[PDB]
């Protein structure tokens, strides 16, 4: 019954951002002169994850000491005694998070523009000026990997 | 049943940034003569941070002492002793904070201008007028990572 | 039992695949002009995972120290010593997940597209195009390993 | 009453290949002057599995250490000493599955296409295209060791 209830949740993602595109590319081109497909994978896992971090302190002039033992001794043969004990305080970040379940993986879309009539193919700029409302459309973004090909052909 | 009002969440959002962005631009092009999409990402992820800080104290003229021993030896064959031990107090700063569930993270908008009729297009100043409004009217940040895109084409 | 409906979600999966491959294919060459037929690989099993990194600290400049001795002698027959003892703060990273069933593993697609009559064969370029435009509507992953194969010949 | 259940399964899983494979043949050759035949092994055995790895330290600007001790001497007849000891954090994964029972194991499909009449055999160029339909159709897989064969003869 679940993966049903995926299925569906998919089907409306997709339903939606087809439905954007086609509204926004309606006025330019025409009311029935474009048509567009959506496929979206989604992630259906859970997960959680925790963060901790610490800040350096290897330099002296950033440290924070609570106490310190410092014994000097020097005799004149010739010789030199140091000893030295420290005990420092450090900047602790800690942070817990658990991801979202059914969030957008990768999209792969689709488009075919009708020719227009007055059989002539539309312009370059006028398919450049396509795709790019086509990809605002989308909410294309390169690191997530989505794909857009758009195709200019005569409807049968 | 969380999925769906998720999806119904993001649609009003989307709806009240197209609405503002419409109020804004029709004065000056006119009632009909515009139309504008909005596809915004957001955060549905639990989050909590835990932040603590100390104050470097390597410098003697601002750190704080609680109590100090100095036992200083010469004998003059030349012998020279120094013996310290030293307690420091120090300021430590806390911070607690939980993350809201539904912010936004990127939006990308696309808008459509018609021609102006007295099939002229229009002036140069004129859509940088409208793209300067517009970016007002998103709310457009770059650290966001926000994207707009405005066409000036006829409308059929 | 749940054989049965594991056939019955791949039978979905397969038709609402075929069925946008068909929807986006009808408009260029026809209503009844294409056919497709799906095979899709499932993943049934139960996963969970734990991970867990540290970040090293070989660096001077990158370590955190919570206490030190350093202890150092001399005399000069030259005689040296150096005694010395530290301890860490690291930073740890920890991630649990939880797979889900019924993802997609592999997808093989085989299209038939009719011959067109004004029995003349399709070009190379529209062929090219009906190839991009399917592997828009499947999702086309190679690191996923997925087949496509497009054959043009005459409907009996 | 579980091997019936068994073989049950093993029927509906080879006859929704056979007819997946009879849908994609039909259009090009005929509706009825193609026949398949479809056998398949399943794995009916349950199996579990746990798997436990740690990334190697060995590299010295690769690992992470919690303590260490380092004692260094030297007289100069010349002597000198060394002693060291260390303690390290070590990066943990573990992964726990438990597979489906049902899986395909193997397939071998055997074709026979009818002669055509306009008693004429096929082209090799058609015979080959219907290879690469039905190797996609079954969703073959080198890696599992299916086999197919297609005979072209006259049917009587």
């Amino acid at each position: 019954d679940l993966n049903d209830a995926q299925l569906k949740f998919a089907n409306d993602v997709e339903s939606r951002i087809q439905r954007r595109i086609e509204a926004i590319l309606s006025p330019i081109v025409g009311n029935g002169n474009v048509h567009a497909q959506v496929t979206a994978q989604l992630d259906f896992a859970n997960k959680e994850q925790t963060e901790e971090h610490y800040s350096p302190n290897g330099d002296a002039s950033k440290a924070t000491l609570r106490s310190r033992q410092l014994n000097i001794s020097e005799q004149v043969p010739r010789s030199t005694q140091r000893n030295e004990t420290s005990n420092y305080e450090v900047d602790r970040t800690i942070r817990h998070t658990k991801m979202n379940v059914g969030d957008i993986e990768r999209l792969s879309v689709a488009v075919v523009v009708n020719y227009k009539t007055l059989p002539l193919p539309l312009t370059a700029d006028q398919m450049k000026q396509i795709e790019d409302l086509t990809r605002e459309a989308m909410g294309f973004s390169d690191k997530r990997g989505d794909t857009l090909n758009v195709v200019n052909s005569p409807f049968s």
